[PDB]
């Protein structure tokens, strides 16, 4: 449907990380920001995840990329405003957002997750946090 | 005990908020920089919580500030490693770590937060989260 050409125009070029999914978990698109920025860090994912090839992100299923997907596959299946969560992706760290989006007729395309690197805040509290540890006890 | 001065030394100039709370959930410490942001903010935190004051917050019992203060005093009492999540504070985003603290001899000295300002971050994936809904179907 026509959904596809909206998104693309109104999400390609923006400044945030964005991607969906579609209700089987295939990545059906990717902004331009994110995909640059998954291209970059490839090789520190791979680290993580062995499987994890950039090129072949559109059409992929993002199973392989869950610890257990039968839980983000739950998750989304009853997502009804925004999911709130952090993960870890090559060694830095990012915010997801994740909300449900739906066509003109309110069928359910898929799901939206957004991005937002926060590894420096994240390392920051890190800090912080065992600093205090520290000086509460020798 | 002498925690309480080598707590001071290590986070009385850093530069993250920083403030613990004793096993009673009473505000014990405080660091300058969290210090300093919660007296600017007071009249906008007072919009959300009509008892905050600024001024009056060492000593203070933290259950005033919460919503449902069974559920912290629950959480905190239960806190073994670190918790992640978020809060509202006079119309600003952070996000908070909380991290239970112990004396030299392991006995609890109760819970250290910390606060990260994450407002535009947040305000940005509320609009690309809009954008994108919106453009999913007109
Ligand atoms: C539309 C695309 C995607 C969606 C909707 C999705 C959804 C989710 C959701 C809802 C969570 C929730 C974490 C929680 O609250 O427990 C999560 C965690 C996570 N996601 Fe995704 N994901 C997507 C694509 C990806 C990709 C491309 C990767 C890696 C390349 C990935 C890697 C992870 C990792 C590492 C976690 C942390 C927990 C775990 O590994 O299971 N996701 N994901
Ligand atoms: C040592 C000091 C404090 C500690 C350890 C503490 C602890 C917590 C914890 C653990 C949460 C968890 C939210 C969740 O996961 O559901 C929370 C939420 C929250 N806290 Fe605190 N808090 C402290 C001081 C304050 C202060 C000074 C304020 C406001 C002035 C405050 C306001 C809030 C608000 C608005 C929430 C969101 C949920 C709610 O209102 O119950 N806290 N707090
Ligand atoms: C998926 N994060
Ligand atoms: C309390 N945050």
């Amino acid at each position: 449907g026509s959904h596809m050409a909206r998104i693309k125009s109104a999400l390609d070029n923006v400044s945030a990380n964005v991607m969906i999914a579609d209700n089987d978990l295939n990545i059906i698109y990717m902004n331009r920001t994110v995909s640059e920025m998954l291209g970059r860090a490839e090789a520190d994912i791979r680290k993580q995840l062995p499987n994890f090839d950039a090129g072949r992100l559109m059409g992929a299923n993002i199973d392989v990329f869950h610890k257990n997907p039968a839980h983000q596959r739950h998750l989304l299946a009853n997502l009804t405003g925004v999911h709130k969560a952090e993960l870890n992706l090559g060694g830095r760290r990012f915010s997801l957002d994740v909300v449900p989006v739906f066509n003109d007729a309110n069928e359910r395309l898929g799901s939206a997750v957004q991005w937002t690197d926060r590894t420096e805040e994240h390392r920051a509290e890190q800090e912080v946090s065992q600093l205090v540890q520290a000086a509460a006890a020798g």
